[PDB]
């Protein structure tokens, strides 16, 4: 209102104190074309903005298994004061690290830790993007049979599954959803054989929600499509990032095309960047639970190769989810 007692601080003497941020990666690795890669692309974009480089202000620690989580979190505490655990599985390990290092800030992606001041929790309404993926799938199936390849049976993949089923049903409950789980997010070979089985049983679209396990689903659909007309190709739906690039193939009849129908987006990269900036400004949302949904565009659908009828069905379903008229289960 007034500030009579004041002093001028010359810009020459001012600085903003920076932070150093690292991600501890799950099984999938930073080359999973999906979840962990999204996080890493986000941390790199934050580094560029802050004039940093790899191992000079930001880095990743790749986890080899569940036992490596604690080791990687301890290593990260050496040089980094903002540490992301990327995946629900890191829940217990982040809890323990946050209690050893009360001076450092921790972020858990895809699960919730309560009552720890130095831990923020980030969740996505993956059911809402799953729903749109379901609507998209229903409006393009010829065989009225679609596949769902999950990674690890969990709260997180259950949201995608429930959402996807609800979304197919909202268009045509006739349509059969074959559900199979690979038991891993880093097992391409199991994805290949589950996809092979789902396509063989008459699925013409597979939603792969299995991280790097999903590379196998792409490899399978590529083989089937590489030995057929473009007319009769089978589709996969991408997850976490726009996966259009992974769907590039040549038909048997000479034609270059793409078998990625659509991708669910999960803006993990954006979350890493936005929270890294909050942390650096000394406004880290400790103890809070940040929920990203369709409303704030934290999840969305990329309508890559979808038909115009498909795009309209998705926009109408999105509208109804944003209204509150349609409630998506978990
Ligand atoms: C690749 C990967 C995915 N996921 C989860 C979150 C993703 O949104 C979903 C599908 O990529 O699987 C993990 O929990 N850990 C991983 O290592
Ligand atoms: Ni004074």
């Amino acid at each position: 209102s007034s500030h009579h007692h004041h002093h001028h601080m010359s810009g020459e003497n001012l600085y903003f104190q920076g932070a150093s941020a690292a991600i501890v990666t799950d099984t999938g690795g930073v080359d999973d074309k999906s979840f962990n890669q999204s996080a890493w692309e986000g941390l790199q974009a934050w580094g560029k903005e802050h004039n940093l480089s790899k191992d000079n202000g930001f880095t990743y620690f790749q986890s080899t298994s569940e036992a490596d989580y604690a080791n990687n979190l301890q290593q990260a505490a050496g040089s980094y004061n903002l540490i992301f655990g990327v995946g629900f599985a890191l829940n217990n390990a982040v809890k323990d690290a946050a209690k050893e290092h009360t001076d450092l800030n921790y972020v858990l992606i895809d699960d919730v830790i309560k009552d720890q001041k130095n831990v923020a929790s980030v969740t996505f309404a993956d059911n809402e993007s799953g729903y749109l993926a379901g609507v998209a799938a229903a409006k393009t199936t010829k065989t009225k049979q679609v596949g769902f390849v999950g990674g690890i049976e969990s709260e997180v993949i259950s949201r995608f599954e429930a959402g996807f089923k609800a979304g197919v049903a909202s268009v045509d409950p006739s349509i059969k959803v074959q559900v199979d789980y690979a038991g891993s997010f880093g097992d391409a070979a199991k994805g290949k054989t589950i996809a092979a089985a789902q396509y063989a049983a008459g699925a013409d679209i597979v939603y792969q929600v299995a991280g790097g396990t999903g590379a196998g689903v792409f490899a399978e659909a590529k083989s089937l499509n590489e030995s057929r007309p473009e007319n009769e190709k089978v589709w996969v739906i991408g997850v976490d990032r726009d996966q259009e690039a992974e769907g590039k193939y040549t038909s048997k009849d000479g034609k270059e095309s793409n078998f990625v129908l659509v991708s669910t987006l999960k803006q993990v990269g954006t979350t890493v960047k936005d929270i890294s900036n909050k942390a650096e400004r000394g406004e880290f949302p400790g103890g809070q639970v940040i929920v990203y949904s369709l409303k704030d565009k934290g999840v969305d659908l990329a309508v890559t190769n979808l038909s115009e009828e498909g795009k309209k069905a998705v926009e109408d379903a999105k509208a109804k989810i944003l209204d509150g008229s349609v409630k998506v289960p978990e």
